Order: C-alpha cells, then sequence, then structure tokens
C-alpha cells in the first residue's frame, strides 16, 4: 500500500464565493480597459462582502455596480435566497450588505526574481494526476445535482480522494492501482435525515464516471457527511477569503508550488502567465510522448522581460531526451515573455467565446479542455524530439 | 546553471500584520480557555481592519479589547505613530477603524476539517531547511531588526529575496547548493533619505550578516537593494493584507508541495494548523536521523474521524536505506496522528513565552525554528534504528 490524496471544493464553498466574486471585477475591468492592473480581494465575513484591494483603471465601478455583480454572482453559484434553508442556514442574498473599501487610481504613465511551476501526468483525463482529477469529478456531479434539486442539497460542497499507487515505484511511474477512499460533504436540508442523503450521494458516486478498472464501491472505503449532521453552510459559517484555494485550484499536491494566488489579479502577476505559461508547456510535452508527467519551471529576474531560465524534469519517465535537451528545446523555440504569454493565450482579452476569469475561478485554474493554456497547439512542435 | 529562488517579507507586509492580528486572538483565547474554537480571519486595508469568521470561547472578548488588540499588535510590529513616517506615508495606530464581523461557530475526537498536509526537510540549511528560504529569512530578520530599532531611517515593511545556483540539477537533488547568485533586499525609508545612503545602510547590513563563506562573495554575488529605487510609502495603509497568503513564504519557499490551508486565524483542532507541525516533525526526524537527504511528509483527514485517512513519505530519491513503503508504514505504525495524539504530542492547547506563542510563530515563520516543540528531534532515536 502506498496512499496519496487531494481534495476538491466546489464553487458554493465561501473561499471560492470570493475568489469568483474577485475575477468577476477583474473580468469587468479587462472588457473595458485591457490595461487594467487590478489587484481586487474579497472577504466574505457572513452576509458582509467586503471588497478591498487596489485598481488602476480607465474603467471605474459605481456602488450600485457591486451591489449587482456581488447578487448577480452569488446567485449563478446557487445562492439565490430561495428558501429551502432558512437564512441562518444559508447565505441569502437579501441579507448581504457589500462594503468597499477598494482603492480606484489612474494609470501609470506608458501603461521579480522568483518561480512559477506547471505539471501534466497522463494518470487521468485532461493529463492531470489521479486523486485531484478523481475528486474534481465527484465534486462537479454533486454540485450539478445540488444546483438542479435546491429542495435536497446546498452548494457548499468538498470531495476529497485518496488513491492506492501499491507501491512507491508505480506512483513514480504513474500507475495507480485503487481509489482507497473517498470524502464527500454535502449539506442538506433540514427536513432530510441523514441515511436518505448518504443513499443519495452514494447514487451520485456512481454516477460520477469513475474508471471501473479504479472503483470498486465494495471495496472503497466511502466517508460521507461522518459527524452525520450538515445543514448549516456558506459563509455564515465559515468564512471566505481570496485566494485561499490555491492547491485545489492547481495540482492537489503533486508538484511543488512557489508564488501565491490567481485569483484578484490581473494577467501582468507572473501568478497567473506563469502558472498557465508552465501547465501548457507541461500538457504538451506529455501529450506528445516525451514524458509520462513532468514539472516545468520558470525562473525570472530583475530586468529581464523573458524567464533567465525555463526546466524541466519528467522524474525519472522521460521516453526519448533527457531532462537537459528539453529543457534547452524549450527555451530556444518559445519566447515566455509576460507579453508574449499574454498574446499566445490572449490573457489580455477575456470574453465568454473564449474564457472568463470568474469562470475558471469556478472551475480550477487548470485541467479543462476548453482554456487557452490547455490547448495542445504546439504538439507538432514537440513531436520532432519524438 | 541551476537556479534556485525564495523570499521572505518581514511582519510589517500587510498578509503578515493580518496573520499576526488572528493568532494574536488565538493566543489571548486559548491563554484563558484552552478548549477555545477559533477561525478569526484578518482583512487589512487603508485604515481598516476587518475581523470575521467564527470563534468560541469562556474568555469574553469585547469591542474595546479587539480595539486595544489590533492597535497593541501594530505598536509591537512598527506601526506606533512616531512620526519617521506620516500618517499618510504609512499606518499610524490612531488613524485605524476596527470592525468586527465575528460569528458562533455553527485519538477519540474527529478531525475539525477534511485536507491534506504537508512537511518537508531538507539537511542542506540550519535546522534541516532548504538554502533559498533559510538565507532569506535570515536577511529579512537582520533589516526588520535594524529597521525597528532605527524607524527614523527605514520602514518595517521589508522584502528579501535569495537565488541559489546549484550548479547542476543532480546537486539541486542532493541538496548541494554551490553559490548565492542573487540577494535582493527591498525597504521603505524616510523621505529625508537619499536613496545611495538607504544602500549604504542595507549593504552593511548584508555583508555583517551570518551568511556563508562557502555560498557568498560579496565580488560574485549581485546584491540589488530596492530594485526600483526609493520609495517611502508601505504597510498595508497601501497594499491591502489578508489572513493565510503568505503559506509559502511561512512554510518551505518553493521546495515542497503545500497542502493548501492556513495556518494563521486557527486554533489547534483545525488541522490544516496540527497537520503542518506533524509532517514537519516527521520529515525533520526522518532526516535528522540520515535516512534521507530530503523528505516529504503527506497526511490526509476527513471530518470526524480521528486517525488520518492517509500518511505517505516521499524521499524523492535520496533513501539511504529503508524505501519510502516501509518509512510510510512505519510512520503509520508508531505514530497515531490523530488530532489528541499531535495536541498533547506538542502541546498546542498549552501555548506561553516558555513553550511557544502562536502570534510569535506567525511572525517568524511556521516551521524551521529551533524552540517550536514540532522542531525537536525527540523522534530521532525511533527512526536511527531503520538505518540498518
Amino acid at each position: 500500500m502506498y496512499l496519496f490524496t487531494s481534495e476538491v471544493v466546489s464553487a458554493g464553498h465561501p473561499d471560492k464565493c470570493a475568489d469568483i466574486i474577485a475575477d468577476t471585477i477583474v473580468d469587468i475591468l479587462l472588457k473595458n480597459d485591457k490595461n487594467s492592473r487590478v489587484a481586487s480581494e474579497v472577504f466574505v465575513a457572513g452576509n458582509k462582502v467586503v471588497i478591498g484591494g487596489e485598481v488602476k483603471s480607465n474603467h471605474k465601478l459605481s456602488k450600485a455596480d457591486y451591489d449587482n455583480l456581488v447578487k448577480d454572482v452569488l446567485k449563478n453559484i446557487g445562492y439565490d435566497g430561495a428558501g429551502h434553508f432558512s437564512k441562518e442556514q444559508c447565505l441569502h442574498p437579501d441579507e448581504v450588505d457589500v462594503m468597499v473599501f477598494l482603492n480606484e487610481q489612474s494609470p501609470d504613465i506608458n501603461q521579480d526574481q522568483g518561480i512559477m511551476f506547471g505539471f501534466a501526468s497522463c494518470e487521468a483525463e485532461e493529463y492531470m494526476p489521479a486523486a485531484i482529477s478523481y475528486a474534481r469529478m465527484l465534486c462537479d456531479r454533486v454540485y450539478a445535482y445540488a444546483k438542479a434539486n435546491p429542495h435536497e442539497l446546498g452548494v457548499d460542497i468538498k470531495t476529497q480522494v485518496t488513491i492506492d499507487y501499491g507501491t512507491k515505484a508505480n506512483f513514480e511511474n504513474c500507475k495507480p492501482q485503487s481509489i482507497h477512499t473517498i470524502v464527500v460533504s454535502a449539506p442538506c436540508v433540514e427536513s432530510m435525515k441523514i441515511e436518505d442523503l448518504r443513499s443519495l450521494v452514494m447514487k451520485l458516486i456512481l454516477d460520477s464516471n469513475l474508471p471501473k478498472e479504479l472503483f470498486d464501491p465494495n471495496k472503497t472505503r466511502i466517508l460521507i457527511n461522518p459527524t452525520g449532521k450538515y445543514v448549516n453552510h456558506s459563509s455564515l459559517h465559515d468564512s471566505g477569503l481570496t485566494g485561499r484555494k490555491l492547491i485545489v485550484d492547481s495540482f492537489g499536491g503533486y508538484s511543488p508550488i512557489g508564488g501565491g494566488a490567481q485569483s484578484s489579479k490581473d494577467y501582468t502577476k507572473v501568478d497567473r502567465s506563469g502558472l498557465y505559461a508552465g501547465r501548457w508547456l507541461a500538457k504538451n510535452i506529455v501529450a506528445a510522448g516525451l514524458a509520462k508527467k513532468c514539472i516545468v519551471q520558470l525562473s525570472y529576474a530583475i530586468g529581464v522581460a523573458k524567464p533567465t531560465s525555463v526546466s524541466v524534469d519528467c522524474m525519472g519517465t522521460n521516453t526519448s531526451v533527457n531532462d537537459d535537451v528539453l529543457s534547452d528545446f524549450v527555451m530556444q523555440n518559445f519566447s515566455l515573455t509576460p507579453n508574449w504569454i499574454r498574446d499566445k493565450f490572449h490573457l489580455d482579452k477575456p470574453s465568454k467565446e473564449t474564457f472568463l476569469y470568474a469562470d475558471v475561478a469556478a472551475r480550477g485554474q487548470v485541467g479543462q479542455k476548453d482554456y487557452p493554456w490547455e490547448k495542445l497547439d504546439a504538439l507538432e512542435q514537440f513531436k520532432k524530439l519524438l
């Protein structure tokens, strides 16, 4: 036995509410001024939504703009005030007060040493590692049910998956053996007994399309609302703050991590651009067949736009070329300057027909087929290495 | 030819002010009621401090008490309104408005939440820490100390970055740094101080720090002091801060994965805090015993379950003897790892000046200090039995 675990939380989780609100602001500003510099932090303290930070933009937001945006975000997440949950059980949009400390300033005239990582692996869907992939599948399925059935389930949902790899050697070779344990936490209406809640999410677990080679219900340990009573949920009972789900939003502990949060920020911060470029490179490398998994590490220096270096680590799973040759290829064939990355993924141009930052905030920064930094448009260039 | 960089910020950084305020609340509640349950998050911006989250304690805290706590914390961090910086340039205690938007909450004792946590250790630097963050930390501590004693010159919102050259990937994997490639220090100074003088001052502090001579040569290492030039404005007055937004700086500086869960704001029943301390303690004892050059320990929990749902160790290929399967089994079989076991192992419910204080840990980093109970090598002999 050799175990590894990852977690995911839904868009209804308080920290995600804060992330989705913050990146709704980013989207609005960028839609109207592409060169907006945004650092918009959100603290959902119960029924108090506190928006702070700083924005340099030509687009300005009124108090009503903030009120509308918060209510529309909460509604789309699932906090629509239908009243299946009492307003003391669950956040009700009417009870919210929005408090704005956000500082607006004019754009600067003509508007770091560090590292960022990306990662990819062949273990599971969209080249993501196993534990977080399967935790995401379960969460997505329970959240989707809760939205369709607010009379039964609430939208503040967490999941956790433990994978048994058997031996460390299988972990190194990307060879998961079984899903060992599944944890699901989902709130339900006051009138639903715990036995009936467990029966429901058990059905949802089986309908989450988990691979049968890994998942046997009879041999898997399943823990559903283990404390036995979970009705009260949302930011009312657990504070939410922006940038507090770094690992559920990325690689679930399978990769080292540097820098800081994506949400709250525009594309000019390497916390965004470096993660997206790093992930894009890693995904295309594994998708090309050069490795079973790899970690891509961008390094930046003061006074250079181009990264001082980019290093590829295939963690011993190389098929064709060693890590030195691969790193050299990457540095020589991709500029990877902030502006090149911006233009490569169109990061200054979020739109409903491409990607939205509020959408990525809700679904994960990495690991969804439709994002631009998840496109396999470098595959032909990498295939030249074999 | 193989670069790596970590960064540290001082207690004067807005995110750290938030962390330290939050953990000052944890300290006073636990001091007077050891079963207090605390999730007191903090947001700081401009002249505002907002406290939210949940608290359950027999020690009652008034609005005046919260106000006074906030001002006292800010004063001890170094924002004391002495007048070297104006109330427009950095935070003055007498100008802050405090809002308190707190609610109520909602081994045999089950874990307080699900989640994952990682401990890490490495034989590279003091106290089994990796090099770049160790040296970054050393420099930041030194500059912050100087600033607190000379507030007529420097502000206390400080940042340091250290870039290590390893030479090659192989050396990085075997914990062999070759040189410090770059040192970056950023500090505010008072309006009257010329940039040249700020730089002269900081240069001395770097040169007289205890950096190893093996790695540091002041004629080969590039030293950058205030890359964007002079600035006077600093503190949360000018950039917002939030609890739990320095998780990498407070731990392993890029050399390890993290769980994602924060430490500051929380009592010891939150496994996001306690599981980091237990992971780190295991990883440190494993490396100090000579079983690996570096080690990552993963723990996970499920809400309402006491025993961890998973325990795994990863020595990143650096094992000297036993493999990672045997190590993971040994840990599982010899250390209970329930919340109560962790609480009792490190006496987390009994903070004190002579042991540890949460607010002090917030300001000094969550790991890497000799005096923390989870930095003690008291499992050393147990792990040395695996050497054969």
